[PDB]
């Protein structure tokens, strides 16, 4: 997260870190057994780390649970990033309390102008590289479809939305991938892609979670 703020420990209780020897992506806990992330975050041997603030220090609220199975969206295209969503099942159910909690799925899509919270452990610099140990947060609005398409001609599908600031300086970034965009207590987006980070006229692009609720529910019901 570039141009954000330190969230505070366990203030984003649905945020998870996906670990394969190291943090590599975010995700969102949506029930005791399941995490939503980006399909571009797929790999084998994932450990889901819940209850994290400092990802390099054991601070007392962590639950580390291996994934039993990952399900990339059936129509994910890794070239275009269309349908950039994946479900991850935990081998055992997480213990839920106020520091580790699920986030609700949307029942309606969010509109441009809605304010959201984007979070993660990704790079905090728009030029060069600095990875934080503690969770970072950014409040940002959803942008209009027309501004999003104008920013990224030929690239924005009906399964994507832009959020952030056209002036630059405030965005998600590498290592935030897969993490949440939460608006009015609902998971509306997944950190997906963008041109660099925090660049002028190049806002963040997010997977439009409301399009996937049917798939998520039916997949959980049978897996
Ligand atoms: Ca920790």
């Amino acid at each position: 997260i570039v141009g954000g703020y330190t969230c505070g420990a366990n203030t984003v209780p649905y945020q998870v870190s996906l670990n394969s020897g190291y943090h590599f992506c975010g995700g969102s806990l949506i029930n005791s057994q399941w995490v939503v992330s980006a399909a571009h975050c797929y790999k084998s041997g994932i450990q889901v780390r819940l209850g994290e603030d400092n990802i390099n220090v054991v601070e007392g609220n962590e639950q580390f649970i291996s994934a039993s199975k990952s399900i990339v969206h059936p129509s994910y295209n890794s070239n275009t990033l269309n349908n950039d969503i994946m479900l991850i099942k935990l081998k055992s159910a997480a213990s839920l309390n106020s520091r580790v909690a699920s986030i609700s799925l949307p029942t309606s899509c969010a509109s441009a102008g809605t304010q959201c919270l984007i979070s993660g452990w990704g790079n905090t610099k728009s030029s060069g590289t600095s990875y934080p140990d503690v969770l970072k947060c950014l409040k940002a609005p959803i942008l209009s479809d027309s501004s999003c398409k104008s920013a990224y001609p030929g690239q924005i599908t009906s399964n994507m939305f832009c959020a952030g600031y056209l002036e630059g300086g405030k965005d998600s970034c590498q290592g935030d991938s897969g993490g949440p965009v939460v608006c009015s207590g609902k998971l509306q987006g997944i950190v997906s892609w963008g041109s660099g980070c925090a660049q002028k006229n190049k806002p963040g692009v997010y997977t439009k979670v409301c399009n996937y609720v049917s798939w998520i529910k039916q997949t959980i019901a049978s897996n």
